[PDB]
């Protein structure tokens, strides 16, 4: 799978509370994390499905 699927979730420096999904390489599934509103990294999806297609899909 893409290398970014292995990266930890990144909240970033902004102060919003936006629920996003990240692929947790250890657990093997997409979990929610709190994104701050700016400077998102690639392991950040708006739905579990987008997250699964990118990283868990097989």
């Amino acid at each position: 799978r893409p290398d970014f699927c292995l990266e930890p979730p990144y909240t970033g420096p902004c102060k919003a509370r936006i629920i996003r999904y990240f692929y947790n390489a250890k657990a093997g599934l997409c979990q929610t994390f709190v994104y701050g509103g700016c400077r998102a990294k690639r392991n950040n999806a708006k739905s579990a499905e987008d997250c699964m297609r990118t990283c868990g899909g097989a």
